[PDB]
């Protein structure tokens, strides 16, 4: 449906390259950014330089659209691992706010990939204005290829430690709000560890790990913008090219 479609998928193990279409193409991160940000928050805490229980207090000033967990904390605040658990699992657009303030904002996390070799990915602007995705648009875009090789450098290099990796990991296996992606076309039993994103100019994406008998074995970054589908059939675009990755 018009749709730019950009995708890659990866042996996790090898970090071999398995199928790839437009894999070096920009996209709009979107909300899969959220990945990105608490992986540069828990580099900080493997660095000393912050806390995973460090509690963050916040105002109704705060909030931005779509802050389901956040709007609820106004009185006692939460803690970095609660927002970022908040910006992963429920894609919270305030937490990933807070949680980018705390690095000292998208010029710190475009930074941060930079230095472990992400010199393609960029984050320019908070939320909700990252998800405007305006057609050739390079800010808050990454590539597919860029995005896998950062997310399995995340989730499976030496950049973190075992305790950050895997909390990381956790985060994305436990996300609440891609149901209608990967998780509706994955054989039961399977694991899946993954982030949505939504944007304008019908843009959505997905990043997972994922794999047979409960871990995961493949990385699969999906992106898409441009589309003229509604959200189901979106839904179902992105669920369809992830059942043909994992099936063939």
């Amino acid at each position: 449906g018009g749709a730019r479609v950009g995708y890659i998928e990866l042996d996790l193990n090898s970090g071999k390259v398995l199928e790839s279409f437009r894999p070096e193409e920009r996209f709009p991160m979107m909300s899969t950014f959220k990945v990105l940000l608490c992986g540069a928050v828990l580099s900080r805490i493997d660095a000393g330089q912050e806390q995973l229980g460090r509690r963050i207090h916040y105002s109704q000033n705060d909030l931005v659209e779509y802050s389901p967990v956040t709007e609820k904390h106004l009185t006692d605040g939460m803690t970095v691992g609660e927002l970022c658990s908040a910006a992963i699992t429920m894609s919270d657009n305030t937490a990933a706010n807070l949680l980018l303030t705390t690095i000292g904002g998208p010029k710190e996390l475009t930074a941060f990939l930079h230095n472990m070799g992400d010199h393609v990915t960029r984050l320019d602007r908070w939320e909700p204005e990252l998800n405007e995705a305006i057609p050739n648009d390079e800010r808050d875009t990454t590539t597919p290829v860029a995005m896998a090789t950062t997310l399995r450098k995340l989730l499976s290099g030496e950049l973190l430690t075992l305790a950050s990796r895997q909390q990381l990991m956790d985060w994305m296996e436990a996300d609440k709000v891609a149901g209608p992606l990967l998780r509706s076309v994955l054989p039961a039993g399977w694991f899946i560890a993954d982030k949505s994103g939504a944007g304008e100019h019908g843009s959505r994406g997905i990043i997972a790990a994922l794999g047979p008998d409960g871990k995961p074995s493949r990385i699969v970054v999906i992106y898409m913008t441009g589309s003229q589908a509604t959200m189901d059939e979106r839904n179902r675009q992105i669920a369809e090219i992830g059942a043909s990755l994992i099936g063939g």
